[PDB]
């Protein structure tokens, strides 16, 4: 397929992937970016919180990345003159009994006493692993390598749930992803992980992308349908018909399919599994740990847990924002509880967000790769979290891959690691 | 070099011992050791406590499975366990609340320097993927404060370079790598492992495995390559060998060597060292009043002058009671390296005097050049001075020499251990 310059190209979905694709495609082509909600970024949302220090753009979805893991995102932020800061992944885990806890800052707690030897063995086994087990599950490994049910549900499951989704079948996800998160110091039982945050919310780089695009962006304009035709492609958005030569989808595969209007498409876009996530921005200081109230990530398992019913019981993850270095002078509590099990005072709740995260079982990964088939067929292209590897870097680099295929080359060839990532994703996507 | 040859090993530290142990296979080896034990820098001193006798690591104590694969397999095969001893660091300076640590964000120095600690980590991480300059030159060219240089950079580097060392003159890549690999960090404790029951445990085993091939308290006096073979003068006796392997520091190697070739002085002279004094004591007045929970505690004495900063050195204490096996103990276990202030003689268990090599790019360039005199006049060189830094660097150079003498790398199966060996063998130019 040959795509001429100055073509009319639409971008459906304006999250991180859409926005990057739209922004690079604004060079070379005439682009329009359709976004259902009142802002750019989607999972990258920074909610304004009023405080004594000013207005804070509090990250409720996407929060963390770093310069090793996310090179392209890092250069992008740099060039936009956006600073990053270190937000170490300090973790404290609370369970029902007296002193029934553990943390990655000190060696205190009954669970630490009960489990230290397994935390220690785990780190060794994880590190020796990347160097069978090709697509294995973390749960299968734990069982086959004699780890206690206590480690499985009191250590493994909570740590995995500091992201990776609480509702998610965390113990079923790919072994290599856990082995890598541990070797790369993203998760650890002995130290806080090396995580970075963007200066003045993650939205900062999107807010710039938004200005740079200007009139090309349609906020509050949900697409209703994308109909490829003999002539070109027809987009029905915000009660109007639009004529384009190409259409780029940066929406979740389920949304992509509902908007697309062949049953090869139903095969490749249907069956994509998701996990509900509820981010709750609140100020109810009763969620803070009485012993670990100084750690960034605080996990709490409610009363009547019962280790035998462990698959049924679920804990809640709170994020102590006041522990973030920019929020040090701020006097008002800033908490984020994901999927709260116990109650959260409605009087103290700033806002709630309801999102869906893709599952990461090797089958889901196998599904993603297969999309290479419908790429650049009937003037359609697919990018986003569902077409790429996990994380923000994965999403925004996927948008870069599609933009590159439409004659806008990778913006940072100079940056060796950023070029390597792009080469990786382009290869993963089969584009 | 034919099999069943008579080979001597001068120096019985980690490198010697590993080389001797692998060379016991294929050849008839003798291991000469000046001191009463095997290991040298790897020393574990017995300390009596209510819970038991502890083999307290006073020299070499840190490694991990990523950094030290060969050392790790060696320990495993000998049935020796390892534990996590995170590199928690607290830095104390003369004023009120004039400190910083890698566990929390408290302290005046933390307030004064947070932005630079943060910038540093980014710059370090982006660097190996981008420099034969010093850490000091980099710091200066990249606008870092003299406060950062002497109150943050210099103390953190102290953990393994020694409070004395012109640490700021050491190569940049060594710092860039120590930071990217989470060995040193201003935001988290480093992933460091310790051997269970002291580091000596693996040496104590090689000692048994060698038996009568080991000659302790037998300092070599001279190594004279002859027309016939080589002649070793050790403990007032003449010994006849076909090959001689030196696992002693280059300065010691030269003093022992008697060759009449100027080149030897060129390659072995000019090697720079740094004195280190390890002090195993129980004087709790060395613990930080604020950071007494961190593993590595640095203290700069009163009258520090930021302008005279090159002249003043601080002292590094190691809070052993923070180690997980030492958690039930009730007697303080401290190790102060190069104490500036007075340490109570009533509370001093023992002292050790050692010398560490300098790691300026010139020193690194010297090490590589030794490839010239290797396997000449029936002599071979291994050790800390012929290899990259650390215990792995040391024992793997002993393995490289053993492999050159027909004893192949013992762990080809272990992919990372094979890769390290391939690396060192290449670095050494052997
Ligand atoms: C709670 C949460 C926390 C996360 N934390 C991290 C983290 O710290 N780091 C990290 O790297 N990743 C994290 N992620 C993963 C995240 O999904 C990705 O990082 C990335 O943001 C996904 O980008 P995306 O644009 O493909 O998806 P989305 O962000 O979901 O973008 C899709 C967009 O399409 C829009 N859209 C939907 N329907 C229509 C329509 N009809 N017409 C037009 N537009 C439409 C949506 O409104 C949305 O803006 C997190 C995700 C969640 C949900
Ligand atoms: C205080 C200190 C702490 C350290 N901590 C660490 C750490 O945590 N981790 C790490 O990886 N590295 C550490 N090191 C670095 C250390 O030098 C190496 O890890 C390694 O132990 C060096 O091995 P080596 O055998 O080459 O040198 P050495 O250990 O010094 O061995 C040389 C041996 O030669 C002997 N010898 C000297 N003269 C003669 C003679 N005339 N005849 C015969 N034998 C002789 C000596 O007695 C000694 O046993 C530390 C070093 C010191 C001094
Ligand atoms: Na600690
Ligand atoms: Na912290």
């Amino acid at each position: 397929t040959v795509v001429e310059a100055k073509s009319r190209i639409a971008v459906v979905g304006g999250g991180g992937s859409g926005s990057v694709a739209a922004w690079l495609l604004a060079r070379r082509h005439d682009v329009t970016l359709f976004e259902a909600d009142e802002y750019l970024g989607g999972h990258a949302y920074s909610h304004p919180v009023e405080t004594d220090q000013g207005t804070l753009h509090v990250d409720m979805g996407v929060e963390h990345f770093n310069e090793k893991l996310s090179p392209n995102l890092f250069r992008l932020l740099t060039d936009f003159g956006i600073g990053t800061y270190v937000a170490p992944s300090s973790v404290h885990v609370d369970f029902p009994g007296e002193q029934q806890s553990w943390n990655n800052l000190d060696f205190l707690g009954e669970l630490r006493e009960e489990l230290h030897e397994e935390f220690d063995r785990f780190h060794q086994e994880m590190n020796q692993l990347p160097t069978s087990y090709k697509q294995m599950s973390i749960g299968e490994y734990l069982d086959k390598h004699g780890y206690s049910k206590s480690f499985k549900y009191k250590a493994m499951n909570p740590i995995l749930s500091i992201y990776s989704g609480c509702h998610a079948p965390s113990l079923d996800y790919n072994l290599m992803y856990v082995a890598l998160s541990f070797s790369m110091n993203l998760l650890s039982f002995f130290s806080a992980g090396y995580w970075r945050k963007a200066q003045g919310g993650i939205h900062s780089y999107l807010a710039r992308i938004e200005s740079d695009l200007g009139e090309r962006v349609r906020l509050n304009t949900p697409v209703e349908a994308v109909v490829p035709t003999q002539s070109g492609v027809t987009v029905l958005a915000g009660g109007q018909e639009h004529h384009f030569d190409q259409v780029v989808f940066a929406t979740h595969a389920d949304v992509t399919l509902r908007l697309l209007r062949d049953q090869q498409y139903r095969d490749l876009l249907g069956d994509f599994a998701y996990v509900p996530v509820e981010s709750v921005l609140h100020q109810d200081e009763s969620w803070l740990s009485p012993a670990g109230g100084g750690a960034y990530c605080q996990f709490r398992m409610p009363e009547g847990f019962e280790l035998a019913r462990a698959e049924e019981q679920m804990g809640s993850l709170t994020r102590n924002c006041n522990v973030l270095h920019p929020y040090r002078k701020v006097s008002s509590p800033i908490l984020i509880t994901f999927d709260p099990q116990e109650d959260v005072d409605p009087e103290r709740v700033i806002v709630r967000r309801e999102w869906k995260l893709p599952q990461l079982r090797p089958v889901d990964v196998r599904r993603k790769k297969r999309l290479h088939e419908i790429q650049g067929l009937n003037g359609l292209w697919f990018c986003g979290t569902d077409t790429s590897v996990t994380g923000h870097e994965g999403a925004i680099v996927s948008g870069m891959v599609i933009a590159d295929r439409l004659g806008v080359p990778h913006p940072f060839p100079d940056d060796a690691p950023a070029a390597a990532q792009f080469r990786g994703i382009k290869e993963f996507m089969g584009v």
